[PDB]
């Protein structure tokens, strides 16, 4: 056969959900069979369960793609006896192997594109400070904003949830708290950011800046088409694949290694309310009456 | 004690993972235990796969959460010898064991839906017809439009994906194809087929309405909110998990269940409007484009 | 374990392919196996190899899917001996067991189209008349044409490749002879008509409208996507298998039947005295111009 | 007497079509059948299915062009037993009997015509990734990318046909993402991708540079013409005809042959256009087109 076990957080969330299909595709190129355990939100506990489940079922080695600090992480890896594992969400400073993306860049890019915007008015949306790339990610948007000069106006704390998102900053809205821009920690909560931006009678993009994180697949079709920090699950779960199989051949490949993000410059972010409209968006409303234009021809 | 084995149509779109994560919960409820093996958009053979993979694990029971055609659907239970197995994705009329949604509910639902606000010029938007699921909606809309004596003026199909919706929709609209109301086979991809109105110059709601399937997760808080037909994936997971206890030993409780729908009316439906931009109007908007343009060099 | 023999044309044309696509999936469908012969392309003697090794193959029927003149298929039909033999490209006058799209049909809608459209200057691109569809094709458009009090100002013959198109297109424009219309006998070769109007300078569509015939896949791709008459090939290929299984059983379903064909309008055909202000054009050049305002960005 | 089979994908797509007609051509001069097995689903049961219809047929030898990865391929050669099998569509790396395109040189010339050429913002189209000739280009993309300093500006994936070239390309460039060139993995979707470039505003060529792979039979009559990597299926269907007689006649030099391939330079790649409008001069078109569309408020 040839079988890896997978631990995986709630797939109710779009990313970790991605990155088991990004495994599983790769596994499928190599011959390799994959089985999943999904962790429920309790933590390292739960997290060491599935693994002795994963073990039980005779797994050649694991990929734990949930949240854990840096001695969690270590008593996980412990309990993994013999078999190698690979953690996907740690820090890199913990000695384990793991493949991160670099949060350093991600939270960087984010905070410089809204600069370079002109923006000073900045509001953040965390994600729950339980998960480690939560606390990374709010972390590194503080280091960079404060590198700039600014602090952010306002902060919020959601779950990774739409939802979290909208009663979020529809609070922060609702306290009299008007941001030019936010950073959000995943894009699930910036579709529900956009929407309470949206329904506060405030246009996303030209009134209110938004910047998710994942790259998600639904956000290039949000309205406006969503800017955020793109990590490749893709790569991740090809990566991650192809490491693990030259750990269990003992290929002295241990560690940390970083996968580069990028930003993906789409249609929520603009320069703060200044008198003059900019190209892309202009661009954007020609292109709109365009198709306008060209259905006012017939049908034959 | 006790195993289940989950085989899962991809975890990257919404409704597959929220009921792997309700499967997980009841599960968690009872002290039973859950591995998930994800399969492949090929069909039969891919679904045999995984049943083979699972049925390697000593697995109590088998949730197929696949989509299978009839045919293929008995082959597959008969690949799971003595371990009992129920599935999720099959037609009602399938002699096996199948938990499935009511699609002759949420599909009148829909057409009612629309038709009692007033709309006649109906595009439908299927589902790959691979599936037999977005089969039996197709079917269900084409029934019910026909007993509402109304042909839909259009008629499309997707992958499941936000951005097939999107892309969809957007050839149909450049194609002089403009209806009041839509019916979208999951909410995914009508999140993109909402983008696509708007980028075509139209409002969702006011100049095109638009009916999803699923309620899944994110849907609440679409730009508008979306109106949608509710598949409550908790009860899935809660009664396919009992139901495979059930089975597993040995109770008579064989054949099909049908789930109930509902309709979940949010803001993505309104009566049908009459009146077309003019091309002054258009026109007088180019102006005022043209005027923003030209201050991008003098006039800032 | 049935086995059907199909004989088809070896010119990697692209409606045979689809053709024995479709016969595949329907008998996948029904638990038939197929065998596949391709025939040169030098006529009945050809044929007659190939049926002879499908016959030396045993299989219980045959599918002719290969352009055979009237008494070319009676030989083919002859070489048979037992097995239920089933033509799909011959005259449907011809005395044998046949399924072919209807030519009086697919000729009249593309005639009608322009005259509709109001063109009285019409060229015709025939296939070459060695299949007695491209004589059926031709034929066709003479008799409609000839019906509205309109006579051809060309008629050319390629060879079914988009090359011969284009060849045949810019010679008749080269000898000072153009058209506002096209009625192309394929839509290979109509891409390449397409091409020799775009490089002499003339607007497909405004200044040479095209129809082409098929519906192949890449039709809706091309530029601009292409006005065709459809022939449904998943159609022709259902009927047929299904058709060939029942004469295999004795079945009294002896004889011609005719499948119907559609007009599929795309973005080749428009009236032949378009202003050159029209909603199109005016779309195209907005599109363009947003573009170029897009590209004032940098830097931001 | 001599009798070959070959088990092929589906002849739908162009490319194994040509393929096909070349081993048909080939072993017709040589006095040798052919019989085909089409495989119209994707999976390593659904060719091992194709290779028993086959041997049932008392071949003498089979070709099999149908992508295989690595472990998959010896699988289905040992379905094969006694009878040499030649596969065209695996990995070089396979201990197996195979010809195939240098997918290095390919890559490198596609890649190195647009870096001379002074591109430097490159987009990435490649096939579907469970098809290893679709790894393997995509890969070779990336590494004479990643020799020349570039780093791909964007990367998407279709599924060979002209309509997900036209989707993934048109998705992007609206997203807000566009690249001066693409490289594409097949010609199909190059044609699409060449219909969005238009339709989205830009020019084959002069705005968007494209590079396909193949040289499939339509590409020289592309708008415009199609520079592209030809791969020459007639000399694939030749050399894999000889090479399957030698091995049936046990002179088996066995394993993988390289097959060359040639950059066929035509009218849609030029070096990247650096000129931009004035905002005064695009204002001034704005207004007369706002003017001309006005007009139609009625005005023919």
């Amino acid at each position: 056969s040839l079988l890896i076990g997978v631990a995986t957080s709630s797939l109710a969330l779009h990313a970790p959900s991605q990155i088991v299909a990004a495994i599983k595709s790769r596994a499928d190129q190599l011959g390799a069979s994959v089985v999943v355990s999904m962790v429920e939100r309790s933590g390292v506990e739960a997290c060491k369960a599935a693994v002795h489940n994963l073990l039980a079922q005779r797994v050649s080695g694991l990929i734990i793609n949930y949240p854990l600090d840096d001695q969690d992480a270590i008593a996980v890896e412990a309990a993994c006896t013999n078999v190698p594992a690979l953690f996907l969400d740690v820090s890199d400073q913990t000695p384990i192997n793991s493949i991160i993306f670099s949060h350093e860049d991600g939270t960087r890019l984010g905070v410089e594109h809204l600069v370079a915007l002109g923006h000073q008015q900045i509001a953040l949306l965390a994600g729950p400070l339980s998960s480690v790339s939560a606390r990374l990610r709010l972390a590194g948007w503080h280091k960079y904003l404060t590198r700039n000069q600014i602090q952010p106006i306002a902060e919020r704390e959601g779950d990774w949830s739409a939802m979290s998102g909208f009663q979020q900053t529809m609070q922060m809205l609702n306290e009299g708290i008007v941001p030019t821009a936010m950073l959000v920690a995943n894009d699930q909560m910036a579709l529900g950011a956009m929407r309470a931006i949206t329904e506060s009678g405030l246009r996303v993009g030209a009134d209110i800046s938004v910047v998710g994180y994942d790259d998600t697949e639904d956000s290039s079709c949000y309205i406006p088409p969503l800017t955020t920090i793109k990590q490749d699950f893709r790569l991740l779960g090809q990566t991650s694949v192809d490491r693990l199989l030259q750990l269990s051949q003992g290929q002295a490949v241990k560690g940390n290694q970083l996968l580069p993000v990028s930003l993906v410059k789409r249609k929520t972010t603009l320069a703060p309310n200044t008198q003059t409209a900019s190209p892309r968006a202009l661009a954007d409303s020609l292109m709109q009456l365009a198709r306008q234009v060209s259905r006012l021809e017939s049908g034959q």
